[PDB]
C-alpha cells in the first residue's frame, strides 16, 4: 500500500497520490543496498582528494577553483545556503511533496553516490508530513527550490505549516528529529535536478488528463441539452479515418457517456426529418434544421483528442524523467565520474510549455461551447441567456459569460518560457531550460480552466431546466446534471454568480465530476 | 523509385523527395478501385437527392439551405471559386507539391466519394511539372489554400510559373490537357481538408530533424576544435541515467562524430592532469584547467535531444495526418454518411507549434556556441573574435555574430498560433486551429536557424586554422571542416561577410554537410 520510490518504476499518478492523498513512500531495500554499496566506491575515490566537480571543486563558473576534501562538508554547505535565494510565494503542500517525492526517487536510482541517509531523511519528511517551505521563483531549471529543501535537510530554512513559513530547526526540536550533515558531493546532488519542474510538472499532467475527462464529460451533458447529433463521434470517423490516439478516446469517451440518451439524434434522424421537410415544390429550399453542428459540438473528438495527444507525451517524458538520475555529476561502477548536463531541464521544460498550449486551446473550445447555449441564435432554440424568467429585466447567465471570455484571453498572453534562456554564472549557463517557469505557466492555464469549465457546468445545468428535458438525460448526464444541481440550485432569478462559479470551479478541481460519473453509473473513462 | 500515393503508407520523407525531387507519385490500383468503390455506392446516395453537407446543402453556416441535385454542378463550382480568397505571398514550388500531393494521398485513403479522375487528375500535376499558385494566408485550418488548389484543376486560378502566376487556361492547353468538372462532392472534399498545414509541416518537420543533425555536426567540430571533454557524452549518462530518445540519438551522434579526433581529451586525463596542477595541502586553489566545459559545451544531449523528441512527435501525428481521411463528409460502406470534422487540423496546429518552441531553443543553444568561441575568456585560448592579425585593428567575426545573436530574439517573438482561434461564419466556425500559420511560424525559426549555424559553420572552421588545429581533427570534422573551405576561404583580414553567411546557410539548407558526412566519413547519423 506505500509507494514504492525505486527510481525505476515510478509514476505520475503515484507522486499525486504521495503529494496529495499522502501516500506512504517507502524505499525498497534493493535500492537502499545500490546505495549503500556505491556510497562506498564514491567515497574512496573522493577520498584520494581526485578532482570531482562540485566535490572538490568550486561551483559553476568556479569549478577552476581546486578544494581540498579536508572542507568536504563546508563545501557542500556553504552551497546550500549561498543557493537558498528563493523568491516569491511558497508552493503549496502537495506541490512541495511532489518536488520532494520527485528527487528522493532521483537519488534512489543509485547514480548520485549518496549516503542511504539521505533517502531515509527525505523519506521521513513525506512521511512524518514535514512539509518545506519552497519559494516558486528562482530556479534557471531548480538550484533555488531544491536548495530550500535541501536546507531543511540540514535543520535550515523553513519548513510550511499552515501556509506560514517557521523555521526548521524549531520544528525538527519539535519532532525529536536531529539535522543531518550534508557529506562529500551531498550537497550538491540535492538540488542539481529537475524535480522542481518534474514533481510539479507531474502534478500538472495529472490533473490535465482529468480536466480533460470533465471537459468531455460536460461536453456531452451539454449535447444532451441541445439535442445535438451523436453521427460526430462514430468509430468509423476516428478509429479508422483518422487513427490520432487521442482523437480516438475522445470520441469513445462521449460515445459512452452519451449512452442511454433520449435527447440525442442520429444522422439517420436528421437526413431524414430534412429530406421531409424539403416537402416544398423544389429548388433552393430554406430549412430550419441542421443536418451538422457548429465545430464547438462536432469537432470535440479533434480538438480534445489533439490536446490528449500533448497530455500523453508529457506524461511520457515525465515518467522517464521521474525514473532517471537528473543529476551531476554521477557515479557508474567501474567507470569514470560521468561529467555531463542531466540536470538540464529541457525535455520537461518543452513537455510542460506544450501542455500550456494545449490547455490553453482546450479552454477555448469550452468557452465557446457556453457562448453556445447562451446564444438564443445559436442555442437551438434556447431562452436568450439561459434566462428563465422575463428577459431584460433579467440578465440570466449573460454577466457568468464574462469571467469565462476573460480568461481565454488571459491564457493567451502566457508564452512560452523554454526558450527564454538567459546566460548566467560568468557565462558558464549559457543555455538553461526556464523548466520551471513552463510548468507554473501550465498550472496556471490548468487553473484558469477550471473557472471556465464552471462557467459551462452551471450553464448546462440551467439548460436543461430551462429546456426541461432532464428525464431526455442519459445515465451519466444525470449523474453529471445532479452533481452540480446539488452544489448549486437551478437559476430562477437574476443573483450573485460568484460564489457559484468558485464552488464549481473548487469540485472541478478535486476531480468531483469524474468522481459522479465512476460511482453513479457502469462508465470507464479514458 | 516513385512514390506512392495509397493513403496508408505515404510518409514525410516520400512528401519531400516528391515536392522537392520532383519524385514520382503512383496510386495502388488499390486505392483507385477503394475510390471507385466508393464513388460508386456514393454517387447512388447524392441521386436520391438526400441531404448531405456540400453535396446537397450550403457550407457552413449555410447548412440550412438544401441545394437540389439539379445544380450538383455550379454548387461545387461556386465554393471552390468564392473561397479561393487567399492573399499574401505564393507558397514556393516544393512547399505547394508538397500540400497537392498530401490532399492526393488523403483521397486516395478512399473515404472522400470523389471520382477516381480526381486522384488522377492531382496524381498526374505533380509528375508533369504543374503546381498550382497557393496563396499563403487565408486558412484557418485549410479552406483557401486548397480552394486554390481546386481551381487550377476545373482549369481555373493560377499556376505557379518561374516565380510568378499564369492563368491556368493558358497552361492546360498549353500541355494538351482540358479542365475538368465537379461533381457531387468534388469541391468540398478538394478543399475540405488539412493539406496546407499537413504537407507544409511534412517539409519543415523533414528539414527541421537534418537542421538537428547538421547542428549536432558543426557542434561536434566546435567541441573538438576548442579541446572539449567526451564524458558529456558517454553513453552510461544517458541510455541510463536518463533514457531520453533524443537525448540517447544526440548522445550516440556526437560520439560518431567526435569518435577519434586527437583534440579531444578523456575525463580519466582532464582529472589526471589538474590533480598534477594541485599543490599539497588542505586549502583551496585557482586552476586554468577545466574539468567540466560550460552548458553550451556540454549540454547538447540534453537539450539538442529535447528538440528531437518534439521532432519526433510532430513527425508521428504528421505520419497519420497523412495517411489520414482528413475530409468531410466521409463515406463507408455498410454505414452512414459520417458527418464530422476531420477537416479540424488542432492535430498538426499543436505539433507545428511545438516545433517552432523546440527549433527556437535549438537556436538558442547554436548562438550561445558561437557566442563561447568568439569571447576569449570563454574560447578557451582562442584570439578575440578569431581574429587572424591584429585585433583592435581588425574584428574578425564580431560584426558576424550580430545576425545570429538578433535572429535568437526574432525567433523568440513568434508566439504559438494554435491557441489563437477566432471565431466566423456566423459563428459556425467558433473554432479554428490556426494550423497553417503554426507550420509557417516553423518554416520561419528553421529558415532563421540556417543563418545562425550558417555563422557558427564559419566561426567553427576559422577556429580550427586559427590554432593550428586541423591535424588533430577526426575523420568527421575534417569532413565538415573541408565542406566549409570549399565554399568560403579562411578569415585572413576584415572583410564583406554578408556572402559568406547567406552562402553556408544556403548550403545547410540543402543538407550538404549531413551529406558530407555520410561519404566521405560513413558515419550514419541518427
Amino acid at each position: 500500500v506505500p509507494v514504492s520510490v525505486d527510481g525505476e518504476t515510478l509514476t505520475v499518478e503515484a507522486v499525486r497520490r504521495v503529494a496529495e492523498e499522502r501516500a506512504t513512500v517507502d524505499v525498497p531495500a534493493e535500492s537502499i543496498a545500490k546505495a549503500q554499496k556505491s556510497r562506498e566506491i564514491f567515497e574512496g575515490i573522493a577520498e584520494q582528494n581526485i578532482p570531482i566537480y562540485g566535490v572538490t571543486t568550486g561551483y559553476g563558473a568556479m569549478i577552476y577553483m581546486q578544494v581540498d576534501k579536508s572542507k568536504e562538508v563546508e563545501l557542500q554547505t556553504n552551497l546550500v545556503r549561498s543557493h537558498s535565494a528563493g523568491v516569491g510565494p511558497l508552493f503549496a503542500e502537495d506541490e512541495a511533496r511532489a518536488i520532494v517525492a520527485a528527487r528522493l526517487n532521483t537519488l534512489a536510482k543509485g547514480h548520485s553516490a549518496v549516503r542511504p541517509i539521505i533517502l531515509e531523511r527525505l523519506a521521513q519528511y513525506l512521511n512524518e508530513g514535514i512539509t518545506p517551505a519552497i519559494p516558486e521563483i528562482g530556479s534557471l531549471g531548480d538550484l533555488a527550490p531544491l536548495s530550500h529543501v535541501a536546507s531543511t535537510l540540514i535543520g535550515e530554512g523553513y519548513v510550511l505549516r499552515d501556509g506560514r513559513p517557521v523555521e526548521t530547526a524549531q520544528v525538527l526540536a519539535e519532532r525529536g528529529i536531529e539535522p543531518l550533515e550534508l557529506r562529500f558531493k551531498e550537497g550538491l546532488a540535492l538540488i542539481n535536478g529537475t524535480s522542481g519542474m518534474t514533481g510539479l510538472g507531474s502534478l500538472v499532467v495529472g490533473r490535465a488528463l482529468e480536466q480533460a475527462q470533465q471537459a468531455e464529460i460536460v461536453t456531452a451533458l451539454l449535447i444532451e441539452a441541445v439535442r445535438g447529433s451523436t453521427s460526430p463521434f462514430l468509430a468509423e470517423g476516428h478509429d479508422i479515418a483518422r487513427p490520432h490516439e487521442g482523437q480516438i478516446d475522445t470520441a469513445a469517451n462521449m460515445r459512452a457517456l452519451m449512452r442511454g440518451s433520449g435527447l440525442t439524434v442520429e444522422h439517420a434522424d436528421l437526413r431524414r426529418e430534412l429530406q421531409k421537410d424539403k416537402e416544398a415544390g423544389k429548388d433552393v429550399q430554406r430549412s430550419e434544421i441542421y443536418l451538422q453542428k457548429a465545430y464547438s459540438l462536432r469537432a470535440i473528438p479533434q480538438v480534445v483528442g489533439a490536446v490528449r495527444d500533448t497530455l500523453y507525451h508529457a506524461r511520457h517524458k515525465l515518467r522517464i524523467e521521474l525514473n532517471s538520475a537528473n543529476d551531476n555529476p554521477l557515479f557508474f561502477e567501474g567507470k569514470e565520474i560521468f561529467h555531463g548536463a542531466n540536470f538540464h531541464g529541457q525535455p520537461i521544460a518543452f513537455a510542460m510549455d506544450f501542455v500550456t498550449i494545449a490547455l490553453t486551446q482546450l479552454g477555448v473550445l469550452a468557452e465557446r461551447q457556453i457562448n453556445r447555449v447562451l446564444n438564443r441564435h445559436l442555442s437551438y432554440g434556447l431562452p436568450e441567456f439561459l434566462v428563465s424568467g422575463d428577459p431584460g429585466l433579467h440578465s440570466g447567465f449573460a454577466g457568468a459569460q464574462y469571467p469565462a471570455t476573460a480568461l481565454v484571453a488571459e491564457n493567451r498572453t502566457i508564452g512560452p518560457a523554454s526558450t527564454q534562456s538567459v546566460p548566467s554564472n560568468g557565462d558558464n549557463q549559457d543555455v538553461v531550460s526556464m523548466g520551471l517557469i513552463s510548468a507554473r505557466n501550465a498550472r496556471r492555464v490548468l487553473s484558469n480552466n477550471n473557472k471556465i469549465l464552471a462557467v459551462e457546468y452551471l450553464a448546462a445545468a440551467q439548460a436543461v431546466d430551462i429546456s426541461g428535458r432532464f428525464d431526455g438525460l442519459s445515465p451519466a448526464a444525470k449523474a453529471t446534471y445532479e452533481a452540480v444541481r446539488r452544489l448549486v440550485p437551478t437559476l430562477g432569478v437574476d443573483r450573485y454568480m460568484a460564489d457559484d462559479i468558485e464552488l464549481v470551479a473548487d469540485a472541478l478541481s478535486r476531480g468531483e465530476f469524474l468522481r459522479a460519473i465512476a460511482r453513479e453509473t457502469d462508465i470507464q473513462l479514458r
